[PDB]
């Protein structure tokens, strides 16, 4: 199977580049990550709320209201600056990993000569 | 900062591919990354420890004790089927998440027309 801690991540990173792309409220968020995955991921609220209350608590991201013009209430989020930081030192470490893993095919198929 | 859960998934990933590369003990594991990354990283026993004693308690790898020929034991450690299917099934659930991701960039993109 794929571990619940890996799909936890997966979903963290998406959501992220969401709002990478702007602030963004739950059913927008949810709209666009079902256009571009094909419907093939339908995030519920509730996990979509569990998900960003921890981020707000860590300090990745922040809300706040939108505008009542509407007449009713929605809340926004975006990415912190500590948001953008964390999103790009993850980014980086995980670019050495992937070259840490060319490298151990490299120094492999090197000694089989 | 990296989150240590992200540091713990790098680590693992990276200590998974070095037995994909074949069997292996401690010292060799410790050897290859070290190489594999120009020293930059550096695995501790105790943590490499720790990681393969929580592999193998879920399956993913298994050990076995060497020749003796060298007059003393070594453990050796081996992905297991179900190890190769998730690191399988990890790798296509990322690229999935990956094209998610162009598909974001993609579609803001599109409606800045």
């Amino acid at each position: 199977e794929i571990p619940k801690e890996m799909l936890r991540a997966q979903t963290n990173y998406i959501l992220l580049n969401v709002l990478k792309q702007g602030d963004n409220y739950v059913y927008g968020i949810i709209k666009q990550v079902k256009e571009a995955s094909n419907g093939e991921m339908e995030l519920n609220e509730a996990t979509l709320y569990t998900i960003f209350d921890r981020l707000e608590q860590d300090g990745i991201i922040s809300s706040y209201w939108g505008d009542e013009s509407q007449g009713g209430r929605r809340k926004y989020y975006r990415l912190t600056e500590i948001g953008h930081e964390n999103m790009r030192l993850a980014f980086e470490s995980w670019s050495r990993v992937d070259k840490i893993i060319e490298n151990l095919e490299a120094n492999k198929k090197s000694e089989a000569i």
